[PDB]
This record gives structure tokens, sequence and C-alpha cells, in this order.
């Protein structure tokens, strides 16, 4: 029974400057392994907030080592993504129920795409986080998607990249960390909420979309995760 | 002034297998985050031994455990590739002087292939540990080639792709996961060797010739990296 640690990742210091923001309080800045992870008390719990960089190693080992340095008991991710459906517009904001590594390839060994031994092809998040997200949604009349994320290496701005996302995976929004963090998580036994506002619809335009859009849905992300936060 | 710790490393349990027995020593087998680190001493140094499992985002998580968990103070990676040029056969050894993350694109917002911001290219390994392993090399009568290596989240098994790696990056193997612990290792300031035995030639044979020379090549590596190891 000691203070509850929390963990909240961005990917981006755009992504995290919303969070510090709303938080309000008093973060002493700690440097380790290429990171900047911001540390503070909010209400009974210490907060843990960093950005990792862009990508799958990036974000993989920023994770690790919120887990391993600062003892995190949950994770939570708030940042932007692209849509993949025409029901998820810019703004909107989406819960991960499954991630994929959608550039994953072993299929000359005839492994399905996204799967690698020892592994799976979806990881899980966790059901009472998102239970949680789903009912503050519901008693603020926020629309809040559930579904997959696809999460690779490479920006997608292709009519043609998106459509196998979609076929292939069933994917909902593409990002670049996500899959990566909720892994991480999941190795280690720690809860992890995947939440992402919608900034393009990655596609030829998505670049130019991601530009205009980063910091409103930045900001929308980190508001209903400080919202979480206030319920933990 | 303590005992030396040395992180020792491969993707896969076969890669690891070979290094295990030659150092022949008892090793205490120690769970975390998904993966078995195997805890021996050997001469004045404190040896921890584990397979990360495959690919960019395994490799990114125990290559960071070893070093917030065990406190390693060097890391060693040795198993198998894929050779992308002539002079590099079957179990030829090779140590990567820089690495790539050849599946990064971010081309959308201009930047070359394999670059992320606030990262680079190109990831360098350690010149001393370089310089150790060439010593070694022409002492032993070894045939050990330099050069770069591409890590990926695909087993490269096409004509097409081997001539992007050597087009675009300059590579010389390819496999999935050298880049990656090698850029965990520059983000703590960790010295990193990565070694690579060839095991096949990343074509459309790959596959098949990956699964008859693993072994062998495997123990190619591990042996090369156990003489290092004799001189640290
Ligand atoms: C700085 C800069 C330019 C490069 C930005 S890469 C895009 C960032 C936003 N983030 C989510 C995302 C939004 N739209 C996307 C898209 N269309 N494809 C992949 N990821 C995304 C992934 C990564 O952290
Ligand atoms: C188990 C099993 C089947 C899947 C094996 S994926 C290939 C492993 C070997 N390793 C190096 C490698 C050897 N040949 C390669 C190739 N042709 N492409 C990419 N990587 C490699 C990467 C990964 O850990």
């Amino acid at each position: 029974q000691g203070v509850q640690k929390i963990g909240i990742l961005g990917a981006m210091r755009e992504e995290i400057t919303p969070i510090l923001e709303l938080f309000g309080v008093d973060f002493e800045e700690i440097p380790l392994g290429g990171n900047v992870f911001h540390k503070g008390v909010y209400h009974n719990k210490e907060i843990i907030v960093a950005y990792s960089k862009i990508g799958k190693v990036h974000s993989t080992l920023t994770t690790t080592s919120m887990i391993l340095a600062f003892g995190v008991q949950k994770v939570l991710f708030s940042g932007v993504a692209g849509s993949l459906v025409k029901d998820l517009k810019i703004n909107d904001l989406l819960v991960a129920t499954q991630l994929v590594q959608h550039d994953v390839d072993l299929s000359a060994f005839d492994h399905p795409l996204g799967f690698i031994p020892e592994s799976a092809i979806f990881i899980e998040t966790s059901g009472s986080l998102n239970a949680l997200a789903k009912k503050i949604a519901n008693e603020q009349h926020i629309a809040l998607k559930e579904g997959v994320i696809a999460s690779g290496d490479q920006f997608v701005h292709s009519k043609e990249r998106k459509e196998f996302l979609v076929s292939e995976f069933k994917a909902s929004a593409v990002e670049m960390e996500g899959a990566s963090v909720a892994f991480v998580c999941q190795k280690f036994g720690v809860p992890c909420c995947v939440l992402r506002s919608i900034s393009d619809n990655a596609d030829e335009k998505a670049g130019m979309s991601f530009d205009e859009f980063l910091e409103k849905s930045a900001h929308t992300s980190a508001k209903f995760l400080k919202s979480m936060v206030d319920e933990l």
C-alpha cells in the first residue's frame, strides 16, 4: 500500500506538452536512456510522464525504462493516429482493444503477417482500464470508439497501405508506437491503455493533415487521459 | 572496481545454446519481462546471457532489461545473418561497424529512409570492441569482415529487397535485431559489439538455407564471441 505509480507516455514532445500543462503540478526532470522523465505528485498518485520519440524501438525502450527504473504499476498512452475507417474523423478518440505490429513479415516461413514465434499477432490491452474509459466517455457524452490499432515503423500515406491494414488486421487506426508499448506492458504484467485522437486519414494528404491537427488532437487525447487518471 | 558485468545476447534460443555450452559454467536462470537471463561467473567477470526472441521490439526490450536490471557494462551480440554481398559466404563472420533500421520510412515528411527525428540513420558500435575483434581474428587467422548491417522486422528473401539494402544503405548483411540492440546501448552509453555469421543469402532460397545452417553458423559466431570475452 504505497502511493500508486502511473506511467504516462506519448511518442512526440507535442503529445506530452498538453499532459504536463493539464496536470498543472511541479515535475522533477530525470534523464535516463536518452529520455527525460517528468516525475510529479497528483492526488495520491505519483505520475511519471515522458515522450519516447517516434517509432517502435524508441517506444519499446521508454516503456521498459518506465517499468524497470520508475516502478510504474500502470501505463497510459496518449497521442495521435491516422484513421483507417470512415466513422473515425479528425479529432475523434479511440481506445485500442488490441494492437498489431503491421510491418512484421515472417511469411517466408509460412507465418501470418504480424506474427513472431513466441508471441502473437494481436496484443491485448487492459480490460479494466478500457472499461473505465468507456464509463467516463458515456458519463461525459464523448464519443469514444474502440478497435484494433496497427503500429509500424512507417508513416502511412497511401490508399493501398490503408486498405491492407483493414483487410489483413481489421484495424481502425494506424500509428507507430501503440503495439510496442502494449507489448512491453504485457511482458511485464503491467496494465496498459492506449488512447489516440485522429490527426489525419493516413492517405496521400496525411502529412499536411498531421501538421495541421497534431496540437488539437494531442490535446483532445491528453484531456481524456487526465479524466482517466482522475478516477484511478 | 567491482566485477565486470558483460551482457551476451542472441535473438533465438539456437543462437545462445552454443554460448551456454562453450562457457561451460553454472548459470542461475532468472525470469524477467518474458525473458530468461542466465547469470554466471567466468574468470573475473559476471556474464548475463539471454535470447531476446525475434525482431526489433523483442531485442530492444531485452537489451534495456540487461542494462537496467542486470547492470551490464558491455553488450556483445552473437547470431546469424543473411549475406547481401558476394564475398560474404555461408559461415563467414562479420562485425557490424554501423547499423540501420532498414524498414523505417518517414519519407512523407522528406526524411531519408532509415531516419527518425532525434536519432540518426546509422548507429555506431564500439570502436574499441571492434578493434579487439579484428586483433583476435588476425591472430587466429580467421577471416572477419566488417561492414554495415541492416535490421528490420521482415525476413528478407528476395533479390529486389537485397538490392535495395545495398543501394540505400551500403549494407553487407541483414538481420532483425542488431540495430535495435546497438541503438539501446548507444542511448545508455554502453559499449556494444554485434557479431554475425552468415546463414543464407537473403534470396528466394533463404528460408531453406537458414534452416540448414542456423546451428553451424550460430556456433561459429558463439565461438568467436567467447574468444572476445576471454580478452576482456
Ligand atoms: C516530427 C515529425 C515528422 C514525423 C512524424 S511521424 C508521425 C508520428 C505521429 N504518430 C501517429 C500517426 C498519426 N498519423 C499517422 C499515419 N498516417 N501513419 C503512422 N502514424 C501516424 C506516429 C509518429 O509518432
Ligand atoms: C523460428 C523461426 C523462423 C523465423 C526465423 S526469422 C530469422 C531469424 C534469424 N535472424 C537473422 C537472419 C538470418 N537470415 C536472415 C534474412 N534473410 N533476413 C532477415 N534476418 C535474417 C533474424 C531472426 O532472428
